[PDB]
């Protein structure tokens, strides 16, 4: 599996900061075995794909599904291709958790992104009670099979595992439990949709991760990558890269 | 001196760089009168293209934006990004937030208080539904939106106020130029009485009904409406035309 690499640019956006982060990246080794994902916020992901070097991919942080008027709700799928964009973000822990999008909408949004023809990267994750309270696994199946329940083809999907306590509480992850959580993601897929899917399936890791904890997780067998939050507005973004 | 007219475009749509970039093509080879202000507000993934590619006369404007953020990044457009893209304007309490979406008055104040703190342009919509209207409160309903900006607006220079008769779009009801200087000349007295003379007489009015090539003119010669807020008719060649009014 293509080792995985999304950067969630989730800032008040600037055209000069933007510009440095792309020079740096640009500027930046893309290993051989790598594919890396910037997502921006909306109002650039024009200005982000047109600097951009070619090598790097863009995605949108998020979309709308099926759109029934109502247009100056979220950016279409189709507006995220036109603008070059060849990805989008969904379920992602601040979509779900502080907007309140409902597992529902996130399945229906991946099938019509995914329809559109747009790449997917789909976030599940357990909250931090759930965690302790031993629903993790219930939790993030329950999850993934709304995501799967919405899936035929998925070589432009990507399964990102955010344990939502690893932002916003205080607790660290290790890459034995990122092991854990990604082991399960993959028997999932191997028993409810095949081996093939479930080996060729990258599941990456979206909880706080730094140029520090990133080479440990990286380790890992069914770690395939990362969904980096506040990292990749950073230099360190190039190590996780590596 | 007289009130400049002011045309904004309110391009709601499913965006293409394509059909935007050509109806921008149109502006640009149209005479825009000097003394006709446009402001042209297409959705957000577009909102630096457009002001790439429209002329520098014409002003762009955001559809919406946020008012103080915390975190949740992904959410609303700010005011500064907005800033940073090349737009001077941001529309603000148009009744699709309003009456799909939910956005209150209070939030609409906020709105309005931090676009103008961050040095932006404001378009204010306001205006009374159906049943607000055939209740007899029509008045009442729009003075009070109008008092929630008006909290919030300390210079009024940058700001202009949209009349949308939500009660004549998409209801089976029409509209008539008579029926929309009404409320125009109603809203202007609340000025008056609420804020100043001055205020009152320099402050734009545009009206936000249904306003087509045919019509444009003659509410255009209503006393109290000083332009449009263009709806669909803005994604199409009569917007000049409307422009031109």
């Amino acid at each position: 599996r293509k080792f995985f690499v999304g950067g969630n640019w989730k800032m008040d956006g600037r055209k000069q900061s933007l510009g440095e982060l792309i020079g740096t990246l640009n500027a930046a080794k893309v290993p051989a075995d790598t594919e890396v994902v910037c997502a921006p916020p909306t109002a650039y992901i024009d200005f982000a794909r047109q600097k951009l070097d070619p090598k790097i991919a863009v995605a949108a942080q998020n979309c709308y599904k099926v759109t029934n008027g109502a247009f100056t709700g979220e950016i279409s799928p189709g507006m995220i291709k036109d603008c070059g964009a060849t990805w989008v973000v969904l379920g992602h822990s601040e979509r779900r958790h502080v907007f309140g999008e409902s597992d529902e909408l996130i399945g229906q949004k991946v099938a019509h992104a995914l329809a559109e023809g747009l790449g997917v990267i789909a976030c599940i994750g357990e909250k931090l009670d759930e965690r302790e309270a031993g629903i993790t696994e219930k939790v993030v199946f329950e999850q993934t099979k709304v995501i799967a329940d919405n899936v035929k083809d998925w070589s432009k999907v990507v399964l990102a595992y955010e344990p939502v306590w690893a932002i916003g509480t205080g607790k660290t992850a290790t890459p034995q439990q990122a092991q854990e959580v990604h082991e399960k993601l993959r028997g999932w897929l191997k028993s409810n949709v095949s081996d093939a899917v479930a080996q060729s399936t990258r599941i990456i890791y979206g909880g706080s991760v730094t140029g520090a904890t990133c080479k440990e997780l990286a380790s890992q067998p069914d770690v395939d990558g990362f969904l980096v939050g506040g990292a990749s507005l950073k230099p360190e973004f190039v190590d996780i890269i590596n």
